């Protein structure tokens, strides 16, 4: 049975949705605050989702369900996480073993701002996440977990065929990434599947930086146009 989207309110732990896009069946383990920056203070709340048979999603994405069964797979992940049916509005309550890992989250999380920007009718979402050492074996390198949503709202077919990241660090020393596709593809955006999600790592040194890129890509007629990527920073422990 389909619920109806929350218009002023979180979604409590346990609750059974489906992806507003690319609709898969994930259930919501705990919220947090995120920034937004639509270059288009402002919060928002995110969720951190336990997706089955195939993350981070927004509020607006998730689209609510319940149920009766233990829909839900990865049972090896919801009997630690999360308890058994019972009696609330989401039947499954948090284990402590899931306070346990908000716990753990929450710190990380605070590096984390979402950045969006509309270009010529595609609209790019990028999020980053840090995994790090303070110190790396005879030198200091950590990184960090971009991710990145590509959206068409456009009717136009279109497809995104080079990147070119641009990262600058803190020491000075800027990279710069011309490549062919995205993770090895190069995804099509119409009508029909209209957004592609995907996540990549991104290694730097000094543990501080920015980082802005740009997406290529080709219409049907010819025309290839460059979208730009809404520059994201990369910080680590309680500093922006
Ligand atoms: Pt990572
Ligand atoms: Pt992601």
């Amino acid at each position: 049975v389909f619920e109806v989207p929350k218009q002023n309110g979180k979604y409590e732990t346990g609750q059974l949705f489906l992806h507003s896009i690319f609709g898969y069946r994930g259930v919501v383990l705990f919220p947090w605050q995120a920034r937004l920056y639509d270059r288009d203070g402002k919060t928002h709340t995110y969720y951190q989702v336990l997706i089955d048979a195939r993350d981070y999603v927004s509020h607006e994405d998730i689209l609510p369900y319940t149920s009766t069964d233990q829909v839900p797979i990865q049972h090896e992940l919801f009997e630690r996480f999360l308890l058994y049916d019972q009696t609330k509005a989401p039947p499954f309550v948090a284990r402590e073993t899931l306070r346990a890992w908000q716990e753990k989250n929450h710190p990380w999380l605070e590096l984390s701002d979402v950045h969006r920007e509309t270009t010529e009718n595609i609209r790019v979402t990028v999020i980053p996440f840090y995994m790090g050492m303070r110190e790396a074996q005879n030198s200091h390198v950590y990184w960090w977990r971009y991710c990145i949503r590509l959206e068409n709202l456009d009717s136009d077919v279109v497809q995104l065929r080079e990147r070119h990241w641009r990262i600058f660090s803190l020491s000075g020393t800027l990279e710069t990434v011309r490549g062919r596709g995205v993770v090895g593809r190069e995804p099509v955006l119409s009508k029909e599947q209209p957004a592609f999600q995907y996540s990549s790592h991104v290694s730097l040194q000094a543990s501080s930086g920015h980082m802005w890129g740009t997406f290529r890509f080709e219409r049907p007629d010819g025309s290839h146009f460059d979208v730009r990527i809404p520059p994201f920073s990369l910080e680590s422990n309680k500093d922006e």
